[PDB]
C-alpha cells in the first residue's frame, strides 16, 4: 500500500540483504528461469532475480505500489526482463502457464499475523512447474520465557494508580493484546522451544492452524512475566550458499521485532526446571494464539 | 477508541499533569460548577474536576472507551458527581440546558490534524452558559527552521541508490508527507515564528482555516532542510495559577512530538538573515499545509 511500509521493509538490512545474498550467491537457481514475485512491492526482489540471470520475472502486487514499481523497473532498464501486473495473485492473468521459481516476502509478526502465505501457497499450487522451487522454503516459530517485572508493571500495574485514581478494570483489555517490540536478550530465562516447522513446498493453508505441546528449559531462577514468540527463515533447497536469519531477541533486530504475550499472573521458576505448556494458532485477516501455562489459559490477538 | 490511544495520552506527563495542575491549583473555576468534558476518554479530566469540587461533571465520548470510563468512575465512587453519556457531543441529549465550564483535550499533531476543536466549539455555542469558560482557552502555532542534511538524506537521497538500484521516482510520494517526530533542538537554525493565535472563547470553525506571512530570524549559517511546526497550550482565564506547556523541540517531548515539513531543495541561509515565507492551512477529517519559501511552494498532508 503506502510507501511507508515499503520504506520500513527496504531499510531492514537483515531482511533485504538475506534475500539479496540468497539470490546473488545462488544464481544457478535463477539463470534463464521464469520467476514469480508474489507481492513484489517496489520490485526489489524481481530486480535481484533479473540481475542473477532470470530469463523472465513476473512481479504481482494488488496495491498502487505497483505503479511505482513500473517506474522503478524502467529507471533500471529491466522492463525487457521484468513484467509487472496489478491485481490479487488469485485473480490476475499471467502471460505464462507455469513458473520455475516463486519468491516472496510474505511473513507477518509472529510469522502468521496478516501474512500473505495463503496467497503464496495459491501461486505454488496453480503456477509452479513440476520440480520447481519456492523461497524462502523453510520457516520455524519459537517461544522463549521472559522475566521483566518492570515492563510488566509499565503495562499492567500502571492502571492500578493513574494520578491517584483506580483504572484496574483496564487490565482485562490489555492482557489479551500481544505486543510487537524488541526484547532485551538479558530478560530471557529459558532456552527457546520450536513450536512449528513449515516447508512451503509441502504445507497447505490448513497446516497454518496448529497446536504444539512445548517445554521451556528454565535457565534462571526468576519471576516469569511473559512468553515471547519469533520465527526463523531459511533458504535451503538447491543452495550452495544457504541463508538463514532469525527475528529472535538474541539476533540483530528486524522490523518484525518479537511478539510478546504478557501473563496475567507472573509465577516464579527455577534454573533447570522443565516448564510445560500448550499453544494453538487459529485463523479465527486476523488470527489468535491460545497459551496454556502454569494451569492458566489465555487467548491473545494482535492489534 | 482502542485503549492504546488512551494509554499514550495518560503516559504523557506534560499533557496530563498540565491539566491536573490547572484544575487542582484553580479549584475556584470548578467549586460547585457544572462541567462538560468533551471526549472524556477514560474520564481522568472529569475525575480531576470532581476532586476540585465540581457540583456535577458530564463526560461525553462517542467511543467504546466510555464503558471503561463508567467502570472507572464507579471504582473511584464518583458516580454521584460524574455522569457519562455515549454519543457524539453533536447528537447526545444532556440532562442540563447549559454548563458553567467546558474542558477538553482536543489537540492533534500540529494542533489541527484530526483535532476535535470543531466538536468543542459546537459544545461552546450550544451549552456554555452566559459568562462561562472553556479550557484550555488559548493556543498558538509556531514554525522554526531546521538544518539536518543526514535525516534529509535518510528519507530522500535514500531512494537514489537502494541495494544498487535507482528508486528516485519515490521522492515525489515522500516530500508531501509531513513527519511527526522528535527534533534534536541542536538542529534548529532560526528563532520560532508564531503563525496562529486562537482564543477558544471567540474563535469559529472558519478561523481554523487561515494564512499567515512569517519571518524566521536565522541564528546559524547552514543548509536549511526542513520547517518544523509545533503548538503551545495556555490555561489563563480567571487563573491565580496560569499553566502553559509547549510541544516545541526546546521543551520536554510530548506524544504530539513536532510536525516536520521536508524541503525538496534544501538551500543555504546566513546567521542574521530574515527568511520570509507564507503558510496556509485548509480543511481540504484531513487538512493540508501549503508552504512558500525561497521561491518554491509545496502542499503537505499527514498520513
Ligand atoms: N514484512 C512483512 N511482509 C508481509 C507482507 C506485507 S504485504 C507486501 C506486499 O504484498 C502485496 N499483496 C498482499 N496480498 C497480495 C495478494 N493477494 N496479491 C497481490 N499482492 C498482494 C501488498 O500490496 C504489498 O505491497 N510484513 C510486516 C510489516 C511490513 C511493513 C511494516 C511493518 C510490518
Ligand atoms: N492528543 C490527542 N487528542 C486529540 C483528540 C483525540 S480523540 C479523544 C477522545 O475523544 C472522543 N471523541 C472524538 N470526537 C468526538 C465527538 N465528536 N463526540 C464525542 N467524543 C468524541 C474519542 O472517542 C476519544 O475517546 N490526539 C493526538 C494523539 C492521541 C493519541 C495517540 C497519538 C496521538
Amino acid at each position: 500500500g503506502h510507501y511507508g511500509i515499503h520504506e520500513e521493509m527496504l531499510k531492514d538490512k537483515i531482511r533485504t540483504e538475506s534475500y539479496r545474498d540468497f539470490i546473488y550467491q545462488n544464481p544457478h537457481i535463477f539463470k534463464d528461469k521464469v520467476v514469480l514475485d508474489v507481492g513484489c512491492g517496489t520490485g526489489i526482489l524481481s530486480m535481484f532475480a533479473a540481475k542473477a540471470g532470470a530469463k523472465k520475472v513476473l512481479g504481482v502486487d494488488q496495491s498502487e505500489i505497483l505503479y511505482q514499481a513500473m517506474d522503478i523497473i524502467r529507471l533500471n532498464k529491466l522492463e525487457d526482463t521484468i513484467t509487472l501486473i496489478k491485481g490479487k495473485i488469485e485473480e490476475v492473468h499471467l502471460p505464462v502457464e507455469k513458473v520455475d521459481v516463486i519468491i516472496s516476502e510474505w511473513m507477518g509478526y509472529f510469522l502468521l499475523f496478516e501474512s500473505m502465505l495463503d496467497s503464496v501457497l495459491y501461486a505454488k499450487n496453480k503456477y509452479l512447474a513440476k520440480g520447481g522451487s519456492v523461497y524462502p522454503d523453510i520457516c520455524t516459530i519459537s517461544l522463549v520465557a521472559v522475566s521483566d517485572v518492570n515492563k510488566h508493571a509499565d503495562r499492567i500495574a500502571f492502571w492500578d494508580d493513574v494520578y491517584g485514581f483506580k483504572m484496574s478494570c483496564m487490565k482485562k483489555a490489555v492482557i489479551p493484546e500481544a505486543v510487537v517490540e524488541v526484547l532485551d536478550p538479558k530478560t530471557l530465562i529459558s532456552e527457546p522451544c520450536g513450536i512449528k516447522h513449515i516447508d512451503c513446498h509441502t504445507t497447505s493453508i490448513s497446516d497454518l492452524e496448529f497446536s504444539s505441546d512445548f517445554t521451556l528449559k528454565i535457565t534462571r531462577t526468576s519471576m516469569c512475566t511473559a512468553i515471547a514468540g519469533y520465527f526463523d527463515i531459511y533458504f535451503e533447497k538447491n543452495c550452495h550458499n544457504r541463508v538463514v536469519f532469525s527475528t529472535g531477541p538474541q539476533s540483530t533486530k528486524t522490523h518484525w521485532k518479537q511478539t510478546v504475550f504478557l501473563l496475567e499472573k507472573p509465577f516464579s521458576v527455577k534454573a533447570g526446571e522443565a516448564l510445560k505448556g500448550k499453544v494453538t494458532v487459529h485463523k479465527n485477516r486476523s488470527l489468535t494464539v491460545t497459551l496454556t501455562l502454569n494451569n492458566s489459559t489465555q487467548t491473545y490477538g494482535l492489534q
